[PDB]
DNA sequence: AAAAAGACTTGGAAAAATTTTT
DNA sequence: AAAAATTTTTCCAAGTCTTTTT
């Protein structure tokens, strides 16, 4: 069965579902204590830890190879959290982390990882079958007349928080999620999932205004985490289709918005000038609407509305270009945004006024926040927010670049190179940067030797065709002419093979510091890709893998080769 | 309001399983 | 067969925007 939810009458506003039934979450397996021979040492002397304290110790031991375990913040936060898990008898002995020895514990886990890759075919297939039967029973929920898959039904096991970038809470313990922390959401007429025996759920609710099945609060940030349906479901896919339709509606009114914000740079009021400059930044450079965050709780990262004076450096002339704004800051996930961008005269002049009488720690856009900006965007067009510009600019750039880089007469490997260069332009615009693959970038040597070995085969084939043509001169007959034909086809087959290898080598080189995944799955109206694939006869499986094909099932079925964003 | 909460949106590096070279 | 290069799951957070509290 294949449910085409996209052919149904669109789901009404307010209510998300009428019926909802699931078996609840799968809890992480219990902690298995260390055997007798794996010893922990404090001040050089043997010490057996209580299960609760031993568990927290194993987490640090497993991370001993990383440099972050030597960091002040990591160690401070870890030790404070490990103390809470210790008994009173253990707290009187273990005064500090530095006198502790986790070396035997670290070696054991490395030995287990080695003992696991040396498992038998009977053991390997068994664990794979235990995993598959867990997916049949708990990986599916029933939502309104249909069986839909659940994304992450297995709750993440306990461990140590690290986060991304320079996070103030690195080292902290992420405690084991218990049934007592779980809030279940289902309909009043559904069979309520039973908790593990000897346990109870925190709450069983019936809120049809939300899309989640299970929720709980995590101890690091104090936020609510959820278990929702998978990307191939109606509830996720319809909202994704709507996100793209909203981005298409912005397209038909973007010049009208551009002309107004350009005029708003000249306004009498400062709040209107700042709002217009911030809008320009979100449009031209596709910056995220930086929401304000609590200091000392998260890693110091900013976006457009949260930019500080220290994040921009103004230059009247740089590189022979007029009115350059040197952007240098950490955006989402602590990914550095560096750009030297030529702006209009009025923006540069406006930026000099927003930087007047301010200290480096002060906000560039005072009197402005994401709420004020989105309240204005909502008046310009219904349902328009700041992130819609990122979606619009990404999708329109993909469409225009595929239209400009794709050559009709090219073979499939060459067209995939044109597709990837177009996706690359989107990733550069969105700043989806990447650090060169951990050494492993020397796999460019391996590709070059295979290319040089193929250039050898081609050069040998050209010598065969050369002597076949010379043998066709002396004693010209229809038997020697057919040998020249077969040698020409042999040169042709080898030329195509080399072309494919050289195209793959270029693809990897240009993609060294670029991450394509995020724009491909979140930013890029899949219909633009489907339309391109059908137009040039490029099979969809060459662009989207199995999981992406399932998420974008709606676009693959409902989209002609003539679709225009 | 305007903080505080709640509810959605937005992988890539490392492992491991395979596959290919040797 | 055994080392090496690939293709595929496994691990682990952070923003945006909407809705409630204070
Ligand atoms: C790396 C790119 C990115 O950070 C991003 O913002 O551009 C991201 C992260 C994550 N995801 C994505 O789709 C995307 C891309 O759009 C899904 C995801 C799941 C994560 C989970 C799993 N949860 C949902 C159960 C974690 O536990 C920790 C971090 C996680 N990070 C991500």
């Amino acid at each position: 069965q294949k449910w085409k939810w996209w052919e149904e009458e669109r789901y009404p506003e307010g209510i998300k579902w009428k019926f909802l039934e699931h078996k609840g979450p799968v809890f992480a397996p219990p902690y298995e204590p260390l055997p007798e021979n794996v010893k922990f040492y404090y001040d050089g002397k043997v010490m057996k830890l209580s299960p609760k304290a031993e568990e927290v110790a194993t987490f640090f031991a497993k991370m001993l190879d990383h440099e972050y375990t030597t960091k002040e913040i990591f160690r401070k936060n870890f030790f404070k959290d490990w103390r809470k898990e210790m008994t009173n008898e253990e707290k009187n002995i273990i005064t500090n982390l530095s006198k502790c020895d986790f070396t035997q514990m670290s070696q054991y886990f490395k030995a287990q990882t080695e003992a696991r890759k040396q498992m038998s075919k009977e053991e390997k297939l068994k664990i794979k079958e235990e995993n598959e039967k867990l997916l049949k029973e708990y990986g599916f929920c029933i939502m309104d007349n249909h069986k839909e898959r659940i994304a992450n039904f297995k709750i993440e096991p306990p461990g140590l928080f690290r986060g991304r970038g320079n996070h103030p809470k690195m080292g902290m313990l992420k405690r084991r999620i218990m049934p007592e922390d779980i809030i279940i959401n289902c309909s009043k007429d559904a069979k309520v999932p039973s908790p593990p025996p000897g346990h109870k759920w925190k709450e069983v609710r019936h809120d049809n205004k939300v899309t989640w099945l299970v929720s709980w609060t995590e101890n690091i940030q104090g936020s609510i985490k959820y278990i929702m349906l998978n990307p191939s479901s109606r509830i996720k896919g319809e909202k994704d289709w709507q996100k793209y339709e909203t981005a298409r509606r912005l397209k038909k009114c973007v010049d009208k918005i551009r002309n107004q914000y350009r005029e708003d740079w000249k306004s009498k009021e400062m709040k209107v000038r700042q709002r217009a400059v911030a809008l320009y930044f979100i449009d031209k450079l596709a910056l995220r609407a930086g929401n304000e965050k609590e200091e000392g709780e998260t890693a110091d990262t900013v976006g457009c509305c949260s930019l500080r004076v220290e994040h921009i450096n103004l230059h009247p002339e740089l590189d022979g270009q007029e009115y350059v704004v040197e952007f240098d800051f950490l955006g989402k996930d602590s990914i550095r945004y560096y750009n030297k961008v030529p702006v209009e005269k009025r923006v540069f002049k406006n930026l000099q006024l927003f930087m007047e009488n301010k200290q480096p720690e002060d906000d560039l856009f005072d009197r402005l926040n994401t709420g004020i900006l989105n309240k204005h965007l909502q008046d310009l067009m219904e349902g328009l927010t700041a992130k819609v510009f990122r979606t619009y600019n990404a999708s329109i750039t993909l469409q225009q670049q595929l239209k400009e880089l794709t050559a009709p007469d090219e073979n499939i490997p060459a067209k995939i190179l044109s597709y990837n260069r177009a996706n690359r332009a989107v990733a550069i615009l969105c700043n989806h940067q990447r650090a060169p693959p951990k050494t492993f970038e020397k796999s460019m040597m391996n590709l070059q030797t295979k290319i040089d070995a193929k250039k050898e085969q081609l050069a040998d084939a050209r010598r065969d065709l050369k002597s076949a043509k010379a043998d066709a001169k002396v004693m010209k007959d229809a038997k020697t002419k057919k040998v020249v034909e077969s040698k020409k086809k042999a040169v042709q087959r080898l030329e195509e093979q080399l072309m494919k290898l050289e195209v793959q080598a270029t693809d990897r080189e240009e993609n060294k510091q670029i991450a394509l995944g995020t724009s491909k799955l979140s930013y890029l109206d899949p219909r633009i890709t489907v339309a391109w694939c059908k137009k040039w006869g490029v099979p969809i499986e060459k662009i989207y893998n199995k999981t992406q094909r399932e998420k974008f099932a709606w676009a693959i079925d409902m989209a002609d080769e003539d679709y225009e964003f």
